[PDB]
């Protein structure tokens, strides 16, 4: 039975019930609230966008440079997202806004996956899993939340795909569930007792658009 089952039913339960029907959390930290309540500022958001780019760029060169080889079977799946946020960054500067420097949140979470990647698969896979799947599920309504909120509505390219996203995803979850067929069932545990550190890391850049 499919691992990518296991890695969301992980994933969801550390959601918090306020930003997600399947959540358990309690609210603890600003951003953990439901995005409707939320308070951004473009200044936040743009640390957010510039954080994010950075760990987008470290998964493609990751699986690029594959130094295990099944990283190879998960490049170029129509979900990378630099480009696009290299369009946004850019949308930005022609308005006026200064684009920030990398912040600590993308610079811990860049060199930790790096690290991972050589030192542990599946806990790479982990990451390289609720990175992108987050971004596709909740990362869209916080997009949509937030244009409404600061941008007039601008729908920016970071939420958009050149590909239907159902089939994109389905496809990469097929990918992701034939590159755990061979794990133990010790090595699929392992993958599943990272999520927590996925989500630590990527709340600590979904906080800078509170910031
Ligand atoms: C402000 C924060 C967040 C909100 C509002 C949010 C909201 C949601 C919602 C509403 C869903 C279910 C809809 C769906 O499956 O398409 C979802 C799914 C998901 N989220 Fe989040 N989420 C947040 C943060 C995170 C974080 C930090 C992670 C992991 C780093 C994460 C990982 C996932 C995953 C892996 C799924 C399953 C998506 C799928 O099955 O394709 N989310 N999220």
């Amino acid at each position: 039975k499919g691992f990518v089952e296991e890695m969301r039913f992980v994933a969801m339960r550390l959601h918090t019930r306020d930003q997600a029907r399947e959540g358990e959390k309690e609210v603890k930290q600003p951003e953990e609230k439901a995005v409707t309540k939320w308070d951004p500022s473009v200044e936040g958001y743009l640390k957010f966008l510039v954080d994010s780019k950075l760990v987008y760029d470290t998964l493609e060169k990751i699986v690029q440079e594959a130094p295990h080889p099944s990283y190879a079977e998960f490049r170029n799946t129509g979900l990378e997202r630099s480009a696009s946020l290299a369009e946004d960054l850019e949308w930005f500067k022609e308005q006026g806004y200064t684009i920030p420097e990398p912040s600590s949140p993308g610079l811990t979470y860049a060199q930790y996956l790096k690290e991972l990647s050589v030192k542990d698969p599946q806990a790479f896979i982990c990451h390289f899993y609720n990175i992108y799947f987050a971004h596709s599920a909740g990362g869209r309504m916080i997009g949509k939340k937030v244009a409404e909120k600061l941008l007039n509505n601008k729908a920016l390219e970071f939420y958009k795909w050149d590909d239907d996203l159902p089939r994109l995803l389905q496809n990469v979850r097929d990918k992701l569930n034939k590159v755990a067929e061979p794990w133990s069932r010790e090595e699929k545990d392992h993958c599943l007792e990272e999520t927590e550190k996925s989500f630590k890391l990527s709340g600590e850049i979904l906080r800078l658009i509170l910031s």
